[PDB]
């Protein structure tokens, strides 16, 4: 799978702790939460520190398949 077209609410899960993300994910700027796919796509964000699919993904992947919907 790539990217994602559903929700975002990566918050709980990089927000609470997840892998790097947590750190620079949020840190940045504040992309703990649906950010992740609302005006900059993760490949954007992650330029911050200079990641990308790396911390993103990690996330987009985890939480699509544990925080879909609701």
């Amino acid at each position: 799978e790539e990217e994602s077209f559903g929700p975002q609410p990566i918050s709980r899960l990089e927000q609470c702790g997840i892998n790097a993300n947590d750190v620079k994910k949020l840190e940045e700027a504040g992309f703990h939460t649906v950010e992740a796919v609302a005006y900059a796509p993760k490949k954007e964000l992650i330029n911050i520190k200079g990641i990308s699919e790396a911390k993103a993904d990690k996330i987009l992947a985890e939480a699509a398949k544990l925080v879909p919907m609701g």
